[PDB]
């Protein structure tokens, strides 16, 4: 049921940028479906969002 | 072979203090294996660390 | 011009919870007017929100 | 008495990587010097540090 799988790669749609690879998930009421997404310019550093704030990029 | 699962109760160890249920998971080479861990204090927030910084309670 | 001052109690008007002290300020064009905020429920934890996202509290 | 000042441009010394501009500052007792950084990188997303995990480059 997930719209994005480990390994793919994100941006946020708006706002503060972030842009890298799915690393993880995370769930919980506020954001049922959640990511952690390691940024690809800062390797180690990883930012989580709701599903709704990312977007798929190739 | 994952140290927490969800749902468990967890803090962390020292420093920085953070206390809550394992919502989640990730994975990076500097933290190959981390955790997402809602506040039990602050519902919504959610913060991530390495299994290391981690420790389960009752 | 500052809304907040350091040591204000304040919380996070909606979404995810948060709410302790000022501790801090930054300033960017996305937020230009940004706070610093030590969990009083987890000392050492610091989160930073738009002023707008805040309200001080007695 | 502080070690940088808005504007400069820092990086993290170790572990995750992070890189841009001192945007802000934040004193706790765990952290007495701590500061926002901007990444260069990502415009609008804004980390926090010690100052010790940091250092200024040109
Ligand atoms: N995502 C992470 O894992 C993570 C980790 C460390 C640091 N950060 C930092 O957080 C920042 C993300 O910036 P952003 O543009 O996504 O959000 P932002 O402008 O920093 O807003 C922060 C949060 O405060 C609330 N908010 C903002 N404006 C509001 C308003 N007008 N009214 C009510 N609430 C408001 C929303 O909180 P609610 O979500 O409670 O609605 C929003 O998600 C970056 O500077 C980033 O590096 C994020
Ligand atoms: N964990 C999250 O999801 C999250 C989200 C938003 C905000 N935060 C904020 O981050 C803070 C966590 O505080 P903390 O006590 O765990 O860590 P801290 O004292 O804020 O240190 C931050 C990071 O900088 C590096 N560092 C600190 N001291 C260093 C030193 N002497 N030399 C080299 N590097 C050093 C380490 O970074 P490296 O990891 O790069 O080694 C450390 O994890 C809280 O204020 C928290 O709310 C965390
Ligand atoms: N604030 C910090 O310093 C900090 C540090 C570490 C961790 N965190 C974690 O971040 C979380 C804050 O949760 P929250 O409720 O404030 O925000 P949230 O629901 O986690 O949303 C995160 C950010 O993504 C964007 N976003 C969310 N929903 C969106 C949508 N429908 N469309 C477009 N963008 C959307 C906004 O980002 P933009 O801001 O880019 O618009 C929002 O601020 C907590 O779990 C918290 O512990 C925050
Ligand atoms: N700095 C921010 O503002 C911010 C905001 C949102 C997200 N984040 C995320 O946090 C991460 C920073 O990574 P990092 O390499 O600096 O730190 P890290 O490896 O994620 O470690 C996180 C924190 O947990 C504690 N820790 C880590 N290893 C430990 C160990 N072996 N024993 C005891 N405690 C340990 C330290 O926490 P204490 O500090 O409590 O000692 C450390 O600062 C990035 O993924 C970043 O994007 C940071």
């Amino acid at each position: 049921n997930a719209t994005f799988g480990m390994g793919d790669r994100v941006r946020k749609k708006s706002g503060a940028a972030w842009q890298g690879q799915i690393v993880g998930w995370y769930c919980t009421n506020l954001t049922p479906e959640g990511y952690a997404v390691e940024s690809e310019a800062h390797p180690g550093s990883v930012q989580i969002y709701p599903v709704a704030a990312l977007e798929r990029i190739n």
